[PDB]
């Protein structure tokens, strides 16, 4: 077996990838989402009730389907990153990255020694398919993709520095945390927030990195796609479930 | 503590109850559905991957919310009916009921001896809140609601006899099984099938029982409500989740 | 490895075994019970929300401790008896046994062909410790104990015939179902019910079988032990948990 | 999406398929087995501690890999067959089939009305990918494969009758149950047993059906493959795990 | 929907709330506790085998009942506090708080930017009921209650500074850790320890904060209630289960 | 009940203990390993998909069997160490220990105050059997065994200092991490790496501590036992499972 090819990572340079947020925290729900045809599925370990074991079950469901999995850990925690890479998550989205120093540590967290600090346990790992991928320890680093989130004033204050970190493949902008950080909590639609988001996307792409964002607003999502944003999540499974059930009931109240 | 009042059962005589099918088989998904405001939620133990323990978790989720839980067991299995009643399901929907003799057996399966054959285990049961409902063994039978499904030619061949069974509170028509039985598998919309459904609903109500049905077709659902159908399920969580994700992707393909 | 010795089964002829009902349906709760020192623990697959997998977890917990495990399946279902024996339950309590014919079928359900109808799958079974018990298929039958419950008028009507079945090790009287069947639901303490229980215990022991019963009433339990009842369950984990929390709150209201 | 093609079923006529028994009852263990390259993996619901939900998790793991899944239910139970088909098991191995009448009922259990009695619930089913396979109710029956086990004297007494049942794709011989039924429990290697197995395979193939068997004995397995046996399981995951760990310890005792 | 009202938080100023420790780490056991009528239930993520997912199941169970849930995380970990708030825990008890600086960080951990550092993920959260609480991000902070534990010499050394932190609603004294820190491990009943607890309670209340404590000793508990302690836990589910089973067995030995 | 004796700890001074790595992360798989007769079983919480709850289930499985459980947490996290000690892990293997200061912190993390910083929660803990071990808080520290891993250049740069820490019972060498740190990722067999391992084992034993290692290479394992290495793991469950299935398939390809 050759290592699983990270098509999400390759496509960061060749196309615009449409994503779905997966917060239903369940292998069965993850499989339903995997049938739809999204370019990527974000398995949310930060804001959905997930742990390593529930994330593994969702990787296993999704693996049969072309959709690429991206995992967001609860924080940029080196041991947790180690665990998520070993269960076979090839793309990580680190929340609340705020400095070049923190971004560099997240790069190292994803790479084996001697260049990185990723713990070695290939005999045990779904990532190597329990050494059925025979050259895994040589080929692993190449198919790993590191995305970091800028979603605080401190992150924006360190954007040029983060964008100069070799090994950051992409910067994702989270309008919820960012709008709240800017004192517009629950109102990311405000011009003050939007102008900052647009400038941030332009700077990301100007530094040769992939830009990403989430918007459930179709107009904002198509606007970000017209700017060239490489990875755009266009909704959230929990929101689509709740909204579809509410809209149906409303026809009968 | 007094026994939980089965408002679903009472409302069979006073209003038309709008329902949602719950096949996501998960306490977290069940809770999302419970927030919407459906009169009833059908926890599907026949066609979703549920067992006693996953149905219990969904009853516990839904219990904080006004929505009434109805449970469909995989078949009219007396021991399984005993297990679902003890975890505290107060309304059961029995699939594939085909005779008065079978319907009478389902009635007994729901009632304590000496009048029925429901096994006694009140010390252990969520149904009695572990005897915190102190008169449970005297008050239980009154808050249990039995629904049966007619979805075969044999059931339609025994409809008058089923409708004469004291203890059957409602007959639910399953258009999927029924249209397939009638040789229109996948096409319940056909006039031959629809005329049989309308006459069946009329005969059910004429005999003083509640009629029920599921249609995800808004027009058919509103037609069934115009006939006075007492319990109408108008959608399915798995279907709404898949369709909402597909419709969203299609805006970006 | 030699087959696990069924000490419960041996002690049916040598002492009076004190039991605890385990209906908390959980490996962790089962282990707490296992620490107390009861002779036997009844893992209730009939009136607690258990399945094969949760019963296995409770056998594994209890296995480190001297307490003997007894499993009650939901019904005398031959395939379910097969499953419980293969996960390693060496004593079964079959509810609602009503004839010599049913009791004989329960005997056969617990023995390998050619004498019985127990499905053969020793390579896969915790019962054989995956063939680490090398002579398991020769030695299994000796360490299996079959108990049946008489808890209906029909069972009482067939008691002499059930007591003549070679292979029934014990008859357990369930006062909840029996009092309900007799038209005293929730009031097993009535003299009419108690005279029938005493006569039943006497007949069981006169036929050389072990008699068993459950009572949470200390006085009734010690009365049953004075009669020579061989296996007496003296409480239920759910009841003791609920009662001890209620009694505590009452000191503070 | 077109229905998943049942390559196991097609290959019953074109090659000899090598199988592995999966009794570790776990999605993670099932994935390890799925990486090896077996033609088929038997997910054992009869002799391993599996339920519908654990079998679903193993189908999801295996689905990413070319190995074909076969599910053995605990018995030929029509509602359980319905559940296993809806979670997407395309090949079933029914234990302890003993008559043409029982084999015919198992055929019907796998086919939609009006020709069969498989319950219709395609909106809810992984089998239809929640109707993402748009013609599922028309295309399903074609990719379903029914295997039955002959493993009792009564089965052998009805072999010609079972082999004349249209819709039985294959007969699997279980040497453990059969050797025990013949009074050679734990010794299927005996000439009396082997001659019966060989004659049985010859009769199966002469009637145009696929023959199958399990042997962990390499010589017996290659002997059955030389006879033309179409589906041969050559070991058991629980046995290989236990034997590999025992052999390793023995080098160090 | 309006945000769930935190009645525990309100009652800190109006009454003395009686609590039960919940360490059985199970949704089913949590529901049994929920039925008793305690003012509050402490779901112990520090000393019982709980994770985010098992705490969620226990919140869902308890939510149907009047008892208020309080969650103790394993440590004052900001990302873990984020996760517990998003699953809907409205009151947190932070163990081993030792400085005003740590207490201030715990305050911030519970409030959205720009005033705090709580991660924003309202679309995904049971806390917002997946945005069915439409003004959640404006109304969340008011219904969150922060309790901190003082249970080390260093905490006692910083008590006045911790009591001056705006946003700490209550200080809970843990006599187990505190007696151990003081060199009386396992003997909190000693006068040296009790004088320090009484002085600590007095200082807490003098600073306008709520005081809390746990004692399974009825006399110590009523002494703490006579001092005006606002939240008093009076027992532990594991202890009551083990003690009630031991006391029962002792009547029969 | 007296505290469970840690025979693994005692045997560090009296014999050479043969170990098996347990990364199948499942109570059922752990039990299979427990039957084999290894001196110790390493429940891997670093490189297998385990959490506190799945490690507890494996401790409960293994507890019926002579094999001693050792738990590797994901990192030297003080709160996580507290959780694993309370579920009753008596021997811990800390990964990536790099200084005497870190080793001393791990010592304290394992000991109750006032000498250590282990949180006190004996009423709740399987470790105390919920206080059924009545003197647990006085007897606990004696049966806890602390192992640390040296697997970085920084650890080797601090080896003498780590070996001078009272409370470190053993130092385990992880050839995977170590060979990678040394710039021979995937090639621990290299003479440069092996000479460093031999000198390290010699220095560990010279300082009166137990030396440990894992090699799946029989020759290297027997070489390490010839040097007097006190605890030697000789295989990994996931590896043995995958290799045994692959070797079997290869006989039939
Ligand atoms: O896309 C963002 O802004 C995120 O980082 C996370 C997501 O959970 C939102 O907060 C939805 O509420
Ligand atoms: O409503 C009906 O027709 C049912 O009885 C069951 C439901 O599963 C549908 O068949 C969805 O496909
Ligand atoms: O002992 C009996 O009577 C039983 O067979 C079952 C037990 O669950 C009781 O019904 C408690 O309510
Ligand atoms: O192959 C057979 O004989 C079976 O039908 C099942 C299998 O479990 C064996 O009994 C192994 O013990
Ligand atoms: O109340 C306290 O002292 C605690 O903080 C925790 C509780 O677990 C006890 O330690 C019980 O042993
Ligand atoms: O023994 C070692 O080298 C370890 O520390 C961990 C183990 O996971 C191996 O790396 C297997 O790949
Ligand atoms: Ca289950
Ligand atoms: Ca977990
Ligand atoms: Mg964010
Ligand atoms: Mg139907
Ligand atoms: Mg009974
Ligand atoms: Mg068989
Ligand atoms: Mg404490
Ligand atoms: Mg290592």
């Amino acid at each position: 077996m050759v290592n699983t090819v990270n098509y999400f990572k390759q496509k960061l340079k060749t196309e615009q990838q449409i994503g779905m947020w997966v917060g239903l925290a369940d292998g069965y729900c993850a499989e339903i989402a995997a049938n739809v045809g999204y370019d990527w599925l974000l398995i949310d370990g930060e804001h959905a009730p997930n742990d390593v074991r529930s994330i593994l079950a969702q990787l296993q469901s999704i693996a049969a389907y072309p959709s690429q999995a991206v995992v967001r850990p609860v924080s940029g925690d080196v041991p947790l990153i180690k665990q998520l890479l070993d269960i076979g998550a090839q793309t990580l989205l680190i929340p609340m990255v705020e400095s070049a120093e923190q971004a560099e540590l997240m790069v190292k967290a994803t790479r084996y020694p001697p260049e990185g600090i990723r713990g070695v346990g290939a005999a045990l790992a779904r990532a190597s398919r329990w050494n059925n991928i025979s050259d895994y320890l040589q080929t692993a680093d190449e198919q790993i993709c590191l995305l970091v989130q800028v979603e605080s004033k401190k992150g924006l204050d360190n954007l040029d520095e983060i964008l100069n970190v070799d090994g950051v493949d992409g910067i994702f902008i989270g309008p919820a945390d960012l709008s709240a950080a800017l004192g517009y909590r629950g109102n990311p639609g405000h011009e003050f927030v939007q102008n900052i988001i647009v400038q941030t996307i332009q700077k990301i792409r100007a530094a040769g990195k992939a830009a990403g964002i989430l918007s459930a607003d179709e107009k904002l999502a198509k606007q970000y796609l017209e700017l060239g944003t490489e990875f755009v999540a266009v909704g959230v499974d929990t929101s689509l479930l709740m909204k579809s059930m509410k809209q149906l009931l409303s026809k009968f109240k």
